């Protein structure tokens, strides 16, 4: 009853390693290298079932070797949240796109060489980047559900860095359907993909908020920073806490139900207006010196744009998400607290 | 008199070598890796007025002590062109703004150790991305000129991917004005920062277009691929020819009036349908099959945000730059004949 969580010390990752041995499972992990691996073991305090693995460079196709070789007739679950560790925007193919496929394609070759019969459950941390129309969101009359794909092509994809970055989700999460698809009589497992949107809430250890905020808790920390008339950015999306990320991983491999399906994790539609009004209302030491925009004209209380259908998903899941209000309380008091404002 | 090329490989490196060539200076380049080093000196022909070293990460701060060691005493002129490879976007300190500041630190401190009375002429590659100011560029009352500074600081460029990445051009330069500010009395060189717009036009070797688009020429090639119905990218920015770059860099070390300046090379704005009109109205082959949108709507014929006043630049440069039709003209053409479509 072993479980493995590629790329362990990850935002989402390092909450579904908790989860797990809350439930009282014997967890494996990855990390690029032995002092993160270290830290890791130590920051969850040495719990007897929890080792890691050192696993460099995830877009490498051998990678997953060692792990499936040394502990495969052991693992029975496999949560990939992984991601090639860098990037960059001049050859696209051979730097962000390529590297994104293969680092699904490794780890499942792995499980096909040394452990073919023993692991029974795939979860791929994919992305609601996988499902959307970037294009398309601002269009109210549009709805996009678990069945949507991005419509970029590996060409047309290379347009932009942002459009890249978002085609190489796709392609990875296709990546991982086709290797199923292709290998279903030589493989015992069975695959789900799981589909954030905009992630925020708290870092699991209190540490980590200095270095290790991801991309969407930083746009929170930002607007906490910004003075009283500088600018409000122009965003829009969907919002899921991490917590509610992490559980979704559980649930996607213990289920039945979730078997073969992707899974969209979000809550409901924000604005950077939203979390601003959250930030104002809630938190006095941040009240009057930070902007206040136009309160109550956010996705919060309005629609702004394209439905985001995912109530299969949230059928499937079987448990509610937390709020808006929720995950930036969460978030903003965390950053609060290391900056020792309360 | 022997000038060192730092990334001889890159879409504007690869033009300064062929014109420092012509003018019949002996040329060191460097590049991350054998195989790009040797593919370079075979496509000049094997000159051996040009050679090649290896410098496999930048950032590196002994990275390019042995290039100056081994040939200090005969490198009078540097040209710093190489920018880290690889980014990520999680931990944007670690891994996009420490490593940009130490690609400049890096190369400085090597002439410093073993070239400090030798190199006469230090050329920066830098980026009007650290002179704008991208929540501003939209605003016609402003200019922005070589005075001018990205206001991000360290944490607030943090905020996400393409702000860190305009702030990690930001203190790069920075560096190198302050490594002359502190060791003046140390080095014998004079600097100069060069600093280009959205870089349009061909690559040096026609091979190249299937793998080796800059972000910017990619633009101009998804353009060229998009349906007669296809919406078109909104951007707005200052637009120069990649062969005006190269010969920009030239001059900024051969001229007495470029020490110590910031030269902006650039000619005029553009939008997307600037660009447009000019592949609709030059290729017969283009034309009916991609989109046409608002002809002559475009920053061509309109102000659409703030002025960028580069005529200090382009009086110390001494030389007219190509203008739109002309840069997007032989970027299509060299596509389209590398697709055989002529």
């Amino acid at each position: 009853m072993s479980v493995f969580v590629s790329g362990a010390n990850g935002f989402i990752a390092q909450h579904i390693v908790d989860l797990l041995l809350k439930e009282d499972y014997k967890v494996i992990g990855s990390a690029r290298s032995q002092e993160k691996a270290e830290n890791l073991t130590e920051a969850f305090g040495n719990n007897p079932k929890f080792s890691m693995e050192v696993v460099p460079d995830i877009s490498k196709l051998d990678a997953f070797d060692h792990v499936f070789q040394k502990h495969g007739k052991d693992i029975k679950i496999v949560l990939h949240t992984a991601s090639p560790f860098c990037f960059d925007i001049t050859d696209s193919e051979r730097d962000l796109l390529i590297p994104a496929v293969n680092g699904v394609k490794g780890i499942l070759h792995s499980i096909k060489k040394y452990a073919a019969d023993s692991v029974e459950r795939v979860v791929l941390t994919s992305s609601y980047a996988a499902v959307f129309d970037m294009a398309k969101e601002n269009d109210k009359s549009l709805t996009f559900n678990e069945e949507s794909w991005n419509p970029a092509t590996w060409e047309s994809c290379q347009s932009d860095p942002v459009n890249a970055y978002c085609g190489s989700k796709k392609f990875a999460e296709k990546a991982a359907w086709e290797f199923l698809e292709e290998n279903r009589d030589s493989v015992k497992f069975e695959l789900t993909a799981v589909n954030p949107v905009y992630v925020f809430g708290p870092q699991m250890f209190d540490k980590d908020v200095k270095k290790h905020l991801n991309t969407s808790c930083e746009l929170v920390n930002s607007l906490m920073h910004l003075s009283p008339e500088d600018k409000i950015p122009e965003l829009f999306g969907g919002y899921i806490d991490v917590r509610d990320v992490a559980k979704a991983h559980l649930v996607a491999f213990q289920k039945r139900e979730t078997i073969g399906q992707r899974l969209i994790v979000s809550e409901a539609r924000f604005t950077m207006q939203d979390v601003l009004d959250i930030l104002n209302e809630d938190f006095p030491v941040l009240k009057g010196n930070i902007p206040v925009g136009k309160p109550g004209s956010g996705a919060t209380h309005n629609t702004l744009g394209a439905t985001l259908d995912n109530k299969k998903s949230k059928k499937l899941l079987g448990f509610k998400f937390r709020n808006l209000k929720e995950t930036i309380d969460d978030t903003a008091s965390q950053i609060l607290k290391f900056e020792g404002r309360i």
